[PDB]
């Protein structure tokens, strides 16, 4: 018998830095794999904050006074500290009740110290894209962040892990009353589509996606595998594909281009040793596999209702925010949405950010080939018939994160400007 040193939380320093290596980033976030040898972190990653280069005291605020209303039925949620507590907080108590627990699972949070935080900022300066360095780098005035399993992995080997990122945005075309009748093209276009054309407009994009969300999401096997066919054709930022956590198609912190014949065969060729297809066949092989997963698998359906949870559009919504920040609606210049109970206006600005959220979100799925000599059968699984190979296959969201209150002026602002640029650039018969 020896004394051990009691209960403390972790606390990851200088040391612990060059055991994590750039995976991406998105606007808000930069997230590491880790490359150590420690149990506790293999198959993980670590997502830190990144800092865009407060109340009534000079203190800080984690939330605003409007979102612990907003959020209010939830009195751990407006209670968090930091931000990794509120997003714990948000998928635990708020996203998971809506969507279910077995595709997600929240992070573990983990303390740590300023040196680490400038270790990893100057480590990843130089495999972030120019453009993000420009705009944000590490907030290293912060003390947490979140472990969560690296989900482009099968086993937390004897045979390659293959897995794809698919961000699907909005699946649905809107039906509200409050859309007018100058903008009724949002009613039989989506905002998907529409979006493309003011992305290239400000050189955003290269060319228009071939992808059509409203495929995706129809329930229709053979739409399904052409939403696929067109991802695979038109990138962007919409899809991306890993080989053991390496990227092997599509863009690094950041959207790309089409695939070219060039591009083509070097990931026909990445695929050997997981599709048993010769030369020049296992693409299509591979495309059909990913398809069958996202419609077997389902997880589609309940995503769709979340993102349905914004009922009046942009176009009605932005006038119940104005109601809740109590001002004068500059829109209007309605006794209808005006006119309704306070209770009511917040539970629609409410509903529209948990859409929000739904329609920013991503999915993640990992495979594991049987013909590998240690993979272990379970229930999830697709058979690849011209290729008599069986699968293996985990789905899981990622950056189910929750959205600020002020940025219904931005959503109202972007929508406008997307479907007065379309009906401008189609007046042009
Ligand atoms: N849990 C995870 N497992 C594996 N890869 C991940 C995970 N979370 C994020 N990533 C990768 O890092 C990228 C950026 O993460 P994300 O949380 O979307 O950032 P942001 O919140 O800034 O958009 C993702 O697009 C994905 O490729
Ligand atoms: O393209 C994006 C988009 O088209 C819509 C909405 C949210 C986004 C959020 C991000 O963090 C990001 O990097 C993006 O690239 C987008
Ligand atoms: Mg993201
Ligand atoms: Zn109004």
């Amino acid at each position: 018998e020896v004394l051990f040193q009691g209960p403390m939380e972790m606390i990851l320093e200088e040391k612990d830095a060059s055991d994590w290596i750039y995976r991406g980033e998105g606007g808000a976030n930069l997230v590491l794999a880790y490359a150590g040898s420690s149990p506790l972190f293999v198959g993980k990653v670590i997502r830190i904050q990144k800092a865009r280069r407060k109340n009534s005291n000079g203190v800080v605020s984690v939330l605003t006074s409007d979102e612990q209303h907003l959020w209010r039925e939830n009195n751990e949620l407006i209670s968090s500290p930091n931000k990794e507590v509120l997003e714990q907080r948000y998928v635990q108590n708020v996203i998971i009740p809506l969507l279910g627990p077995k595709h997600v699972d929240a992070g573990v949070r983990v303390s740590v110290s300023k040196e680490f935080l400038e270790c990893v900022d100057k480590k990843v300066t130089k495999q972030r894209p120019l453009w993000r360095v420009n705009a944000a780098n590490v907030d290293t005035s912060h003390d947490s962040a979140l472990i969560l399993n690296d989900h482009s992995l099968f086993s937390q080997s004897g045979g390659d892990c293959i897995s794809v990122e698919i961000k699907p945005k909005c699946g649905f075309l809107p039906t509200s009353r409050f859309i007018g009748k100058e903008n009724m093209l949002k009613t039989s276009v989506s905002r998907f589509k529409m979006h493309q054309l003011l992305k290239l407009e400000y050189i955003e994009i290269s060319e228009e996606s071939e992808y059509d969300p409203l495929d995706l999401f129809s329930g229709s096997k053979e739409r399904v595998l052409e939403a696929i066919k067109a991802l695979y054709s038109t990138p962007q930022n919409n899809f991306r594909v890993f080989l053991n956590g390496s990227l092997i198609l599509g863009g690094s912190g950041e959207s790309t281009g089409r695939t070219s014949p060039e591009i083509g065969y070097a990931f026909e060729d990445a695929l050997k040793g997981f599709i048993q297809s010769e030369d020049g066949h296992r693409t299509e092989c591979f495309l059909q596999l990913v398809s069958d997963a996202v419609y077997g698998s389902g997880v589609l359906d309940r995503l769709l209702e979340i993102q349905k949870l914004d009922k009046l559009d942009i176009e009605g919504a932005i006038h119940c925010y104005y109601d809740i920040i109590n001002q004068p609606c500059p829109i209007c210049k309605e006794l209808s949405l005006h006119a309704l109970p306070l209770d009511e206006s917040l539970k629609i600005v409410k509903e529209y950010l948990i859409a929000a959220t739904a329609k920013d979100c991503s999915i993640m799925i990992s495979f594991q080939s049987r013909n590998a000599w240690d993979s272990e059968p379970s229930g999830d699984y697709v058979s690849l018939k011209p290729t008599n190979q069986t699968f293996d296959y985990k789905v899981h969201f990622i950056d189910l994160s929750l959205k600020p209150l002020k940025r219904m002026e931005s959503y109202y602002k972007l929508d406008k400007k997307i479907i007065s640029f379309y009906n401008r650039k189609q007046k042009a018969e």
